[PDB]
């Protein structure tokens, strides 16, 4: 589970920076437009006033544009963070999945163990602990059974 | 003015190097909050003073670098509890053993 | 503990925000310096 939501989340990740990428290509063009006004203003409510004013307007746009671009950037920061994580958690869970199980007891637990989705993953510690219960409850149920048994046979 | 509009490149990336810091420390001062308030609804629970102090007088106290692990190191906590009251029960199936 | 993480980490976050408001002045300073400059072209 950690590794499929580890390559959704690597998905998640390559859609934002598809968005930072052209969010970059639009600073690109604000930049641009910017040094198109400077040179104007340097050629030159005249001309030259009209130049300084959406000089200003392109500096305020690029600054809107860059503005735009740190979010998309938080963004994928926030999303590569949370993959960093899940991969730390999924080597976390490796170092005991590594130890393998054999053909028999893959069938058993898997014929008495319920399974999570995908995004439930977090969920299945919850699965961990009341099954954790529940079979240290059966297992003292059969101990105290022998017990009396063995009583009984004394 | 050329040598002025070509230098701001490596100040922008410098920027944008930097702000990663920030984010990351949002995310994980925004993120605590959530386990903070589900850990003090658990504790909301309450304990009598007697009931604190017993617990406290033998349990270990924790520290930040084992809070992301606590909820996992308090398990092996109670696996050394659980391991030991086994053994007190099976020291109670042998005295009853002997009694009869 | 969880607490206390959250005391560090408001405590913490101020560095990182001033290290971003210290280049962003950088920037802007590079931008002045280039408005300087287109200026001084302005006179000739």
């Amino acid at each position: 589970l950690w590794r499929e939501k580890i390559n959704l989340l690597n998905a998640r990740l390559a859609e934002a920076q598809t968005s930072e990428e052209q969010l970059q290509s639009q600073l690109d063009l604000q930049k641009k437009v910017v040094s198109d006004h400077m040179q104007r203003y340097l050629q030159v409510d005249s001309d030259a006033s009209v130049a300084k004013a959406k000089l200003d307007e392109a500096q305020t746009i690029e600054s809107e544009l860059d503005k735009q671009l740190r979010a998309a950037n938080k963004v994928t920061c926030v999303l590569d963070t949370e993959l960093t994580l899940a991969r730390a958690a999924e080597r976390k869970a490796q170092q005991t999945a590594q130890q393998g199980m054999k053909e028999e007891e893959r069938e058993l637990s898997a014929s008495h163990f319920p399974v999570v989705t995908l995004e439930q993953l977090p969920d299945i510690r919850d699965l961990e602990r009341q099954h954790e219960r529940g079979i240290q409850h059966e297992i003292e149920r059969v101990k105290a059974e022998l017990h009396r048994l063995n009583i009984e046979l004394t």
